[PDB]
């Protein structure tokens, strides 16, 4: 396999605006097919990238900054990855739309799956309204990320390389003196399978395919043979012996990571999807499912000279291989100090979410289920409803609801709600056989409150097998048409995604 830790970690340049004033920041980003070398020993790989880059440029904004991005499609008319024509029913083969994940965004700038557009906006989906997306950024400082969200194509377009980081900086956070500038580094983790000739491999069908299957066929999960960070296979990063802030983003299709440091050192978590935790948390390891973000500090002060591997213990379609997917990247604490480390790792970070006292307007019970199609394939469904079924999740603007998510399947699903961040209430185990036979919910143990990592604000949440997960969200500040879905992209596309109407009665 490819030799680990021979390429330096790329750090995506920060995108520069086309126009900027005090009142408005204007960006242009064009999707392009380009080639990039993913490892020292590989020929360049054909990829799809924002501004021709993989990952896309990092976008940095201030809280309340009035930002516009004209996202543009300059991609070929034919995909290079296998399209399954049977999963969705004149239309262009290549459709794109950019979703700012975690964005508190007006609905027509949220990147609705059916707001897609082809090259130069020649053809547009039925929910398309505008070329230039509007991000008011009226929300907590946090790690966001942007990715393609096109109907029935998300797993392919994201795998192609259409991902990037987007960081909101709240000037009120500056007083905490967290590691900043060159000591504040995004880590976008993507697993990939790469052919000998350097081309991306993505399966055309399940292994040993039933003759009943179409060709190509969607697969229910994808586990890549190799791990990349910031678009390089198993890279190294030379770090100074001091505190660093890392913005850890799981930008993988299916894979969940369980991260640790091979010397047994700790992370300090300072943030979740929705921003700073109320209190910092010392952690030896953490789970990171697709689309989750961890804002962490690693203190290299006592580790000068050392090589430390960011390791992974979570299997994907099997146990981890010590030689391959057990490795993420390697820190080498060999960079001389550019100046004194004046950064801090404060304990007191932000207001507790529990300080809020909203009235529970509604309690939604939601099940993670599905059916089988005419070809024998699993179709994953939220509430046994298809994406195209009439909307049922219709919270009122400005109100708070509890969502109780029932998972009787054999796997975890990272459930994501657009627009909002939410509080995690608890998880509770239940009798799966009883639920499947009778629809009756009989608990087999007490409710378990969230770990400290989940006591802040979240937007993507692991709903484990045989458990009921309760979350609480206030729906707003905007009304409109949004979505909620599992963020395993192979599930998202067939068909584990539903519309979410936030109404203004
Ligand atoms: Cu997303
Ligand atoms: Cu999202
Ligand atoms: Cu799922
Ligand atoms: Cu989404």
């Amino acid at each position: 396999t490819l030799e680990k830790f021979v390429d330096a970690l790329p750090i995506p340049d920060t995108l520069k605006p086309v126009q900027q004033s005090k009142e408005k920041t204007y960006y242009e980003v064009t999707m392009e097919e380009c080639t990039h070398q993913l490892h020292r020993d590989l020929p360049p790989t054909r990829l799809w990238g924002y501004n021709g880059l993989f990952p896309g440029p990092t976008i940095e904004v201030k809280r309340n900054e009035n930002v516009y991005v004209k996202w543009m499609n300059n991609l070929p008319s034919t995909h290079f990855l296998p399209i399954d024509h049977t999963i969705h029913h004149e239309e262009p083969e290549v459709k794109t739309v950019v979703h700012l994940h975690g964005g508190v965004t007006p609905d027509d700038s949220d990147g609705y799956p059916e707001a897609w557009f082809s090259k130069d906006f020649e053809q547009t989906g039925p929910y398309f309204k505008r070329e230039v997306y509007h991000y008011p950024n009226q929300q907590r400082g946090a790690i966001l990320w942007y990715h393609d969200h096109a109907m029935a194509l998300t797993r392919l377009n994201v795998y192609a390389g259409l991902v990037g980081a987007y960081i909101i900086h709240d000037p009120k956070e500056k007083r905490l003196k967290l590691p900043s500038d060159e000591y504040d580094v995004p880590l976008l983790i993507t697993d990939r399978t790469i052919n000998e000739d350097g081309s991306l491999f993505y399966p055309s069908a399940p292994e040993n395919p039933s003759p009943s299957l179409p060709n190509p066929s969607i697969v229910p999960a994808f586990c890549g043979e190799t791990i990349l960070v910031n678009g390089k296979v198993w890279p190294y990063l030379e770090v100074e012996p001091r505190k660093y802030r890392f913005r850890v983003i799981n930008a993988s299709n299916t894979r969940t990571y369980n991260l640790s440091l091979d010397n047994g050192g700790d992370f300090i978590q300072i943030g979740s999807d929705g921003g700073l935790l109320p209190r910092s948390v010392k952690l030896n390891s953490f789970s990171l499912a697709p689309a989750e973000r961890y804002d962490i500090i690693i203190d290299f002060t006592a580790y000068e000279g050392e090589s430390i591997i960011l390791a992974n213990s979570a299997g994907c379609g099997g146990d981890v291989n010590p030689e391959t997917d057990a490795n993420i990247m390697q820190f080498r604490v060999t960079k001389p100090l550019a100046q004194k480390d004046e950064s801090r790792k404060p304990k007191y970070l932000a207001s507790y979410p529990s300080v809020q006292h909203e009235r529970i307007q509604n309690i939604r019970t939601l099940k993670l289920a599905g059916t089988q199609d005419e070809y024998g394939r699993p179709v994953l469904l939220l509430n046994n409803k298809r994406w195209h079924d009439p909307v049922t999740e219709t919270p009122k603007v400005g109100t708070t609801e509890i969502w109780s998510i029932i998972n009787p399947t054999r796997g975890t699903h990272p459930i994501h709600l657009h627009l909002v961040s939410f509080r995690v209430l608890d998880r509770r185990p239940f009798d799966i056989a009883r639920y499947q036979e009778s629809g009756e919910l009989s608990y087999t143990g007490p409710a378990v409150p969230p770990p400290p990592s989940e006591k802040g604000w979240k937007d993507t949440i692991q709903a484990h097998a045989g458990e009921v997960l309760r979350i609480a969200a206030t729906f707003g500040p905007y009304s409109g048409r949004y979505v909620w879905h599992c963020h395993i992209l192979e599930h998202t596309d067939y068909d584990m995604m539903r519309p979410m109407d936030i109404t203004d009665p």
